[PDB]
């Protein structure tokens, strides 16, 4: 990693030649060389390539990706002056805030808007409630009122959240992953309205992005819901199209997720002051943003002065308005479980498989985290030999795609063993045979014979699923030594079985436990018992 020199990473779909122009001016004035790279898949790169040797000095990406970096400690904390912060819209600073600290500079703002055909619909509706009648009217004329992608919750959330639904509760640059607004009354209302639009044949349950885009671009529908990225395509077609504020629901604005293009600084960068000088005095300026805007449109921008210039284009003003009425995309990783849950819900409610209430309840439980009591964990997962009296069995689990679809813990309930309860849970999911899933268990007890058997058969029935089991203790029922054959059966089915080591207890302590910010405290003989049990399991597995 060079010193006295700036290396900038930004995606290829951005304005990087304009950015290179900016860096050229910076190099001209300060004699400090600046090179813009736009490598393919840089956002996947950075969390690793930068975590060790070097990376870029500055990285441009949507803010939600930075949170994951920030907790890894890969992003330098910034403290720009109030005088500089006032140059940007205050809500954009909230997007670059992680755990109370500012981890990046806001650049651009994007959100969904209501795109309408001006020839079909010169006066687009202000409310969602208007849309059924309007559709009934347009369907007599061979058109439809509205088509947008219903398959992805990103597009359907603005309506669902309007009456008070939300992802995670946000305070002072911090998100509560235990607080989730998915099954609350507002979300119920919004999703009920959507499903009612489908039941009444105003919209179609199978409509997706390309279908909606094709429909609107060909003039087959009066409205669609979409972002700036779609605009040029509509430019190619012949459609007279406006872009305006999303319709209200029950008097309240639709609330789309707001992406914020942001510039983070490498925590491993020697050049941090150079980066701040560049970003503050060169990039974020009317001229600096103008430069990259010439190359490719940023959409709406975080800088007030230039946004006032860009907003003379009413579609950008619409983008900004919808953004200011929407909610900031949470930058926490648990968001991935949100996406999967809500999507599922919205599908199951749209096809009539589930009621709105049931779907949103399941989605709520999936998205919201439930943490174990610390004393409970310490007692139940102790790997020592006084292994009797732990009469229950606790199972911590993570379900992935690498995307973390679910995580949490179970315990034996009403006589039913915990492994079977998990099978019961995961069975209910509709898993795509096409896709592959990775499930990880941390169990206080190793499964008994019957549990191990049912798990083995389940995994035989689902080859797209793979399972790792990290166990604290090895369970045996008296007078059999049936259990070793069960474990052996699991290994035969392709289960990876291992005894929990210190690092596993660390992970569980900082993942599944409510620890009140206390470090994991090992007991005496943890490693000893772990090795002993490891040996023993090694004997059993042959
Ligand atoms: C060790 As058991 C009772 O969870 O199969
Ligand atoms: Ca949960
Ligand atoms: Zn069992």
């Amino acid at each position: 990693i060079e010193e006295g020199k700036l290396v900038i990473w930004i995606n290829g779909d951005k304005g990087y030649n304009g950015l290179a122009e900016v860096g050229k001016k910076f190099e001209k004035d300060t004699g400090i060389k600046v090179t813009v790279e736009h490598p393919d898949k840089l956002e996947e790169k950075f969390p690793q390539v930068a975590a060790t040797g070097d990376g870029p000095d500055i990285i441009f990406w949507a803010h939600d990706r930075f949170g994951g970096y920030a907790q890894s400690g890969l992003l330098a904390e910034i403290t720009p002056a109030a005088a500089f912060q006032d140059k940007l819209y205050p809500f954009t600073w909230d997007a670059v805030r992680y755990n109370g600290k500012l981890i990046a500079y806001p650049i651009a703002v994007e959100a969904l808007s209501l795109i309408y055909n001006k020839d079909l619909l010169p006066n687009p509706p202000k409310t969602w409630e208007e849309i059924p009648a309007l559709d009934k009217e347009l369907k007599a004329k061979g058109k439809s009122a509205l088509m947008f992608n219903l398959q992805e919750p990103y597009f359907t959330w603005p309506l669902i959240a309007a009456d008070g639904g939300y992802a995670f509760k946000y305070a002072a640059g911090k998100y509560d992953i235990k607080d989730v607004g998915v099954d609350n009354a507002g979300a119920k209302a919004g999703l009920t309205f959507l499903v009612d639009l489908i039941k009444n044949k105003h919209m179609n349950a199978d409509t997706d992005y390309s279908i909606a885009e094709a429909a609107f671009n060909k003039g087959e529908t009066a409205m669609t819901i979409n972002g700036p990225w779609a605009w040029s395509n509509i430019d190619t077609s012949a459609v007279n199209y406006g872009v305006t504020v999303l319709p209200t629901f029950k008097g309240q604005p639709s609330k789309p997720f707001v992406g914020v293009l942001s510039a983070g600084i490498n925590a491993a960068s020697p050049n941090k002051e150079l980066a701040k000088e560049f970003l503050e005095n060169y990039l974020l300026t009317d001229e600096g943003l103008e430069a990259v805007n010439k190359d490719k449109p940023l959409g709406a921008v975080a800088l007030k002065s230039y946004e006032e210039e860009l907003a003379k284009d009413p579609r950008i003003a619409a983008t900004m308005e919808n953004a200011q009425k929407g909610e900031i995309m949470p930058n926490i990783p648990q968001m991935s479980a949100f996406w999967y849950a809500v999507r599922t819900a919205v599908i199951n409610a749209a096809s009539g498989r589930q009621t709105v209430d049931a779907a949103l309840a399941a989605a709520q439980t999936n998205a919201a985290a439930e943490f174990m009591d610390p004393a409970t964990f310490t007692y139940q997962f102790k790997n020592v030999r006084w292994a009797k009296g732990r009469r229950e069995t606790y199972l911590c689990y993570v379900v992935k795609r690498s995307e973390s679809l679910d995580f949490g813990y179970l315990r034996n309930k009403n006589g039913c063993h915990v492994a079977l309860l998990f099978l019961r849970y995961i069975s209910d999911w509709d898993l795509d045979p096409g896709r592959c899933y990775r499930v990880t268990w941390f169990t206080s007890w190793s499964p008994c014979y019957d549990c191990a058997r049912h798990v083995a058969d389940f995994l035989r029935g689902n080859p797209n699923l793979s399972l790792r089991i990290f166990t604290a203790r090895l369970y045996f029922c008296e007078d059999r030594k049936a259990e070793p054959e069960g474990l052996r059966r699991l290994a035969e089915a392709g289960v990876q079985i291992a005894i929990m080591t210190y690092k596993d207890y660390e992970y569980c302590w900082n993942t599944f436990v409510e620890n009140h910010e206390r470090t994991f405290k090992a007991w005496e003989g943890l490693h000893e018992n772990s090795v002993r049990l490891s040996r023993q399991l090694r004997r059993i597995l042959q």
